[PDB]
C-alpha cells in the first residue's frame, strides 16, 4: 500500500538533489507525510501518499504585488499560451484533450499563485507534469499573447482601421465579470480597508480601472522576480511512488536554476488604536427591489497570524460557534431582530490573509439603523462575555468536525492543497494543520481545564481589541455608468498621446495577432495518448434491491465509507397538484428547519447538527434514456450520519415526515427571506445554466420542469414571496405537500454504508419505513433577453438531439467535445475575449451552447452559425476525434466517492450492462459518423432552436421583433 512503502524514508536522505527532512503519519486521514527541500533552488516539496487512484500535483509561488494593476493574475493567466520545449499556441487547452486528468486547471489569490492538477494514469501524469514545469519555470512570453490574454488595443475590426480603437482582453472581461459580484466587492472593499499598509490594499486580481496601467516588461520583471524555483512550494498527493516526480521535476527544470532569495514576504499589519469607519457604493439591485432597504454593515475584527496553528484553530471554531445556526448569539440576536436579511459577505471566520479577520453584519437594511445594529453587535458581544456557551452545542459542533474529518470525497488532494496553501504561504508548518484529531483532543483539553476559556477568548479578541472597523455599503443605480465612463475617459487619455507610427505598429500588430489566431497551426509537439489507453471495460459494483415491508425497494451498498452512513430516498411526485408544484422547492427548503413533532425549530436544528452531518432536500428531475418526453420528477431526501448516530438520525427522519411543524411563523419568515436574498445574488455568477435553463425550458417537459424548478422563475416566485407581508398564505400551502410527498407510496430509499453496519442499517431502515404511512409535446422556439445591470453578457441556446440510449446520441458527445475544444475555443475566448463559451451535450439529450462574461453577443449567436457549419463541413483530421475520445474518457470516468457507488442507477438507472453498452459506442465513433450525425441535428431547419440572452441593454437585440425581452 501507499502508506506502508512511503513510512520508510529515513531522516536526512538524498532523493534526486532533494533531502528527507520530516515525516510523519496520519492516521486519522490514513496518509503519509513528507517534507523535503532541494539542496540548491531551496524549493519546499510536501508528499501526502495515500491509498487513493486519483493523484495531485500542484505548484505554489507567492506573487505579492504592490499595485492594482493585475501583475500577478496577468502573469498566470497567460503561461498557458507558450514554453520553450512546447512552444506552440496554447498549450494549456490542447492538454485539455491529449490527457485523462480529471481536474487541470489554475488558480491565484491575494498572495499566491498555485496551479495544481490530479489525474489518474501514471503515465498522463508524467506528460502534464512535465508540461507544467516547462511552461511556469520557462514560458516564452509573447507579447502578443500578453495582447490577447491580458489588455491590448484594438478597433472593432482588426482589418479596417477606419473604426475606434477600444480595450480588448480577457483578464479585463474576467475581472469585470468578478465585481459584477456585489459581494465581491463588499469582501474586496473589507480586505483593503482592514488590511491597508501592504499588498493586502491593492486589488491582486488588478481592478478593470487600473489594468491598463501595466506594460510588458513590468510583466517579465515580476516573472523574473516571483516564478524563480526559491519561491516554489511542491505538493503532491497519492499513490504513485515519489522517485518519479522528484526525479522528473529535478532533472527536468530545477537544474537550471540557482539560489536566491526571494525577498517577497509579507509583513505584518500595524494595529490600529482607534476604530475606524468608512463608506463603499454598489451596484443596484435586480428588479423590482425596494430603494431603501440595500445598505450592508459589517464590524470586522482583527485576529493573530496563522502561523500559531492551535490558536487559528480555537479562533475558527469559537467564530463557527457564534454564527452558525438559530443557536448562535449573533443568529438570535441580529437575524431575528427583523432589520436585516442575511449575513453580511465574508461572515465568520476567515483565514485567508495573514491574520484571520473576523466578520459580522447584517445586510438588507435601511441605513437609519446602522448604529442600531452596531450597538447590537456591540451588546450581543457583552452577553456572551457574561454568559458563554451551552456545552451542548459545543458537542454538536465538534461531532460536525469529526463528520468532516471521516467522510470520503473524490477530490481529496485539491481540497487539502486549496486548505493547506494559505497557512504554507507564510512559512508555517503545514503538516501541524493536517492533525484535525491532535487539535480537538487538544481543544477539549484546554476546555476542560478552564470552564471560562471561550468567555475569555471573546473578551481577548472582541472586547479589549482596538483594531475593529464598521463597513457600510450603498446601491449606486449608475455605478456601472460611472465606471464606464472612467473607463472610456482613461480611454480618450491613452489614445490621444499616440503618435500615428505607434498607431501603425498596433494595427499591424493586432492583424499579426488575428493572424496568429486564425491559422490551423500545429500541436504535435506536445505529448499525447492514444484510445489504445482508454480501459475497455469499467468493473461492476453490487447492488440488492431488498423489497422491504412491504414494496418499498431499498439498495444497498457495500463500501469503505470509513464507518460513515449515507441514506437517501427518493419520493416521487405524481400525485401532486400541479398548481402546488412551484412551491416544491420552499417546500424541500423549509421541510428540514421548521419543528419535529415535540421540538421546535432551535431544538431541532441542535440535534440534526448533534446527531447527523447534515439533512436535506432538494427536487430532482430525472430523464429516461428511452424516450424523448419520459421524466420522473421527485424530491430526493438524502441525509448522512455517522454510524451509531444511525437510528438516532432515522427517528429524526420518521418525525420529519410524520410530525413537521407547519405553524412556527417568524421563522418561515426569516427562512423565506434569507434563501431569496440567497438566490437573488447569484444570479450572475451562474448566468450561462439560468440562460441555458430558459433556452431549453420549451423543448422538453423535463426542461420545462427543471426550469420551474430552479430557473429565474423560481427567483421571481421566491422574490415575490418575500416581499409580502402576510406570509399565512404560502404556510397554509405547506401541509397539502406534506399530505402528498411525506409518505411511502411511490418511493425507493437506498443506502451506502460498510458490509459490518449493513445488517443493522437494515433493521433500522425498516423500523422508519414501517414508522411512515402508507397512503402529445410540441417543440417550440422561443427568443428571450433578461435586462440584467451587468457589465459583461451570458448567452444560452439549445439544440434538440436524441437521447442516452440512441445510438447517434454517442456520436455527439464526441462531437459536443470536439466543437468546444478546436472551433469554439478560439472564436469566443482567444478572439472574443469572453472567459468562457462552447457546447455540451446533456444526459437528457439537449445540445445547449453557452458564452460565460462575453463582451458580445450578436457576434456569438453568429459565432454559433459557423459553429454547425465548420463541423458539417468535417474540417477536422483524424487524431482530432482521437482527441475528444481521450477528453469525454476523462469525463465518463471520473472517480466516484464511496458515497454515491452506484447513485446514477438509483436515480437514472444505468446498470452496468448499459454504460459498457454506451461506452462501446464511443469506441466505435468513426470520422463518417460524426459527418452522419452532425448533418442530422445541428443543421438548419432539422430541429428547434431555443434563445436566451442575460446582459445589459443592447439596442439591436431590443428591435428585432422576433424577440422577447424580459
Amino acid at each position: 500500500a501507499a502508506c506502508e512503502r512511503a513510512l520508510q524514508y529515513k531522516l536526512g536522505d538524498k532523493i534526486h538533489g532533494f533531502t528527507v527532512n520530516q515525516v510523519t503519519s496520519v492516521p486519522e486521514l490514513f496518509l503519509t507525510a513528507v517534507k523535503l527541500t532541494h539542496d540548491d533552488t531551496g524549493a519546499r516539496y510536501l508528499h501526502l501518499a495515500r491509498e487513493d487512484t486519483n493523484n495531485l500535483f500542484s505548484v505554489q509561488f507567492r506573487t505579492t504585488p504592490m499595485d492594482s494593476t493585475g501583475v500577478p493574475h496577468i502573469l498566470e493567466h497567460t503561461v498557458l499560451c507558450g514554453s520553450q520545449k512546447y512552444p506552440c499556441r496554447d498549450p494549456f487547452f490542447k492538454m485539455l484533450n491529449r490527457s485523462l486528468s480529471t481536474f487541470m486547471n489554475a488558480f491565484t489569490a491575494s498572495d499566491y499563485t498555485l496551479y495544481p492538477f490530479s489525474t489518474q494514469n501514471p503515465k498522463d501524469f508524467q506528460n502534464l507534469l512535465s508540461v507544467y514545469l516547462d511552461a511556469t519555470f520557462f514560458p516564452c512570453l509573447r507579447e502578443l499573447d500578453f495582447w490577447q490574454e491580458g489588455w491590448r488595443l484594438e478597433h472593432e475590426n482588426p482589418s479596417d482601421p477606419q473604426t475606434p480603437l477600444v480595450f480588448k482582453g480577457v483578464v479585463f472581461n474576467e475581472m469585470k465579470g468578478a465585481f459584477t459580484d456585489n459581494e465581491r466587492i463588499f469582501s474586496q472593499h473589507l480586505q483593503n480597508r482592514l488590511l491597508p499598509d501592504h499588498t493586502y490594499s491593492v486589488v491582486s486580481g488588478g481592478d478593470p480601472l487600473c489594468i491598463p496601467e501595466l506594460t510588458w516588461e513590468q510583466l517579465k520583471q515580476f516573472h523574473a522576480t516571483h516564478y524563480h524555483p526559491s519561491n516554489a512550494r511542491f505538493f503532491t498527493y497519492g499513490n504513485f511512488p515519489l522517485e518519479q516526480h522528484l526525479k522528473q521535476i529535478h532533472e527536468e527544470a530545477l537544474s537550471k536554476f540557482q539560489k536566491i532569495e526571494p525577498s517577497t514576504v509579507v509583513p505584518a499589519q500595524t494595529p490600529w488604536d482607534k476604530p475606524r469607519e468608512f463608506q463603499i457604493t454598489c451596484g443596484p439591485d435586480s428588479f423590482a427591489t425596494d430603494p431603501s432597504k440595500q445598505t450592508t454593515v459589517s464590524v470586522s475584527f482583527l485576529l493573530p497570524d496563522i502561523t500559531d496553528t492551535f490558536e487559528a484553530f480555537t479562533l475558527s471554531l469559537l467564530s463557527s460557534l457564534l454564527t452558525s445556526g438559530p443557536n448562535s448569539p449573533f443568529y438570535k440576536a441580529l437575524i431575528e431582530s427583523g432589520l436585516g436579511t442575511d449575513f453580511s459577505p465574508d461572515v465568520g471566520y476567515n483565514g485567508y490573509t495573514r491574520e484571520a479577520y473576523f466578520s459580522v453584519g447584517l445586510q438588507g437594511i435601511v441605513e437609519k439603523d446602522i448604529e442600531t445594529v452596531r450597538s447590537l453587535i456591540d451588546r450581543t458581544i457583552d452577553e456572551v462575555v457574561e454568559k458563554g456557551f451551552e456545552d451542548d452545542r459545543i458537542e454538536a459542533l465538534l461531532h460536525k468536525i469529526e463528520i468532516q474529518m471521516k467522510h470520503q470525497s473524490t477530490s481529496f488532494g485539491l481540497m487539502l492543497t486549496s486548505y493547506i496553501a494559505s497557512c504554507w504561504n507564510h512559512d508555517g508548518d503545514p503538516v501541524e494543520l493536517l492533525k484535525l484529531g491532535n487539535q480537538l483532543a487538544k481543544f477539549r483539553q484546554c476546555l476542560q481545564e478552564n470552564p471560562k476559556f471561550l468567555q475569555e477568548k471573546v473578551k481577548q479578541y472582541f472586547k479589549n481589541n482596538q483594531h475593529k472597523l464598521t463597513l457600510s455599503m450603498r446601491p449606486d443605480d449608475k455605478y456601472h455608468e460611472k465606471q464606464a465612463q472612467v473607463e472610456a475617459t482613461k480611454l480618450k487619455q491613452k489614445v490621444e498621446a499616440l503618435s500615428p507610427g505607434d498607431r501603425q505598429q498596433i494595427y499591424e500588430k493586432g492583424l499579426e495577432l488575428r493572424s496568429q489566431q486564425s491559422k490551423p497551426q500545429d500541436a504535435s509537439c506536445l505529448p499525447a495518448l492514444k484510445v489504445s489507453d482508454i480501459e475497455p471495460t469499467i468493473p461492476v459494483t453490487e447492488l440488492d434491491v431488498v423489497l422491504t415491508a412491504g414494496d418499498i425497494p431499498v439498495q444497498y451498498c457495500a463500501q469503505p465509507t470509513n464507518g460513515m452512513v449515507y441514506f437517501r430516498a427518493f419520493s416521487s411526485l405524481n400525485t401532486l397538484p400541479e398548481e402546488l408544484r412551484p412551491y416544491v422547492p420552499l417546500f424541500c427548503s423549509v421541510l428540514t428547519k421548521l419543528g419535529c413533532g415535540l421540538l421546535d425549530y432551535r431544538e431541532q436544528a441542535q440535534q440534526i447538527e448533534l446527531k447527523t452531518g447534515g439533512m436535506s432536500a432538494s427536487p430532482h428531475v430525472l430523464p429516461d434514456d428511452s424516450h424523448m418526453d419520459t421524466y420522473e420528477q421527485g424530491v430526493l431526501f438524502s441525509s448522512l450520519c455517522l454510524d451509531r448516530n444511525l437510528p438516532d438520525m432515522m427517528q429524526l427522519w420518521s418525525e420529519i415526515f410524520n410530525n413537521p411543524c407547519f405553524e412556527e411563523e417568524e421563522h418561515f419568515k426569516v427562512l423565506v427571506k434569507m434563501t431569496a436574498q440567497e438566490l437573488a445574488n447569484g444570479i450572475p455568477d451562474s448566468g450561462h445554466l439560468y440562460a441555458s435553463i430558459r433556452a431549453g425550458r420549451t423543448l422538453t417537459p423535463a426542461g420545462d420542469l427543471q426550469e420551474t424548478f430552479s430557473g429565474m422563475d423560481q427567483v421571481r416566485l421566491m422574490k415575490r414571496i418575500a416581499e409580502m407581508t402576510d406570509i399565512k398564505p404560502i404556510l397554509r400551502k405547506l401541509p397539502r405537500i406534506k399530505k402528498h410527498l411525506l409518505n411511502g407510496d411511490n418511493m425507493r430509499c437506498s443506502v451506502n454504508a460498510t458490509p459490518q453496519q449493513m445488517p443493522q442499517t437494515e433493521k433500522a431502515v425498516e423500523d422508519f419505513l414501517r414508522s411512515i404511512g402508507r397512503s402529445t409535446f410540441k417543440p417550440w422556439q422561443m427568443k428571450t433577453h433578461f435586462l440584467m445591470p451587468f457589465p459583461v453578457n451570458y448567452v444560452g441556446e439549445c439544440i434538440r438531439t436524441v437521447p442516452y440510449t440512441d445510438p447517434d446520441h454517442a456520436s455527439l458527445k464526441i462531437l459536443a467535445r470536439l466543437m468546444t475544444a478546436k472551433f469554439l475555443h478560439t472564436e469566443i475566448r482567444e478572439k472574443g475575449g469572453a472567459y468562457g463559451g462552447g457546447a455540451k451535450l446533456s444526459h437528457n439529450g439537449i445540445f445547449t451552447l453557452y458564452s460565460y462574461r462575453d463582451p458580445n453577443t450578436i457576434e456569438t449567436l453568429q459565432s454559433f452559425g459557423k459553429a454547425v457549419d465548420w463541423a458539417k463541413s468535417g474540417k477536422f483530421t483524424q487524431q482530432d476525434i482521437d482527441e475528444a475520445k481521450l477528453s469525454v474518457f476523462s469525463t465518463v470516468d471520473a472517480p466516484v466517492a464511496p458515497s454515491d457507488k452506484g447513485m446514477d442507477h438509483f436515480l437514472y438507472g444505468l446498470s452496468d450492462e448499459m454504460k459498457q453498452a454506451h461506452r462501446e459506442q464511443l469506441f466505435a465513433v468513426s470520422h463518417d459518423k460524426l459527418l452522419a450525425v452532425s448533418d442530422r441535428y445541428l443543421g438548419t431547419g432539422k430541429s428547434t432552436h431555443g434563445l436566451a440572452i442575460l446582459g445589459p441593454e443592447n439596442p439591436k437585440i431590443a428591435k428585432d421583433p422576433s424577440w422577447i425581452i424580459r
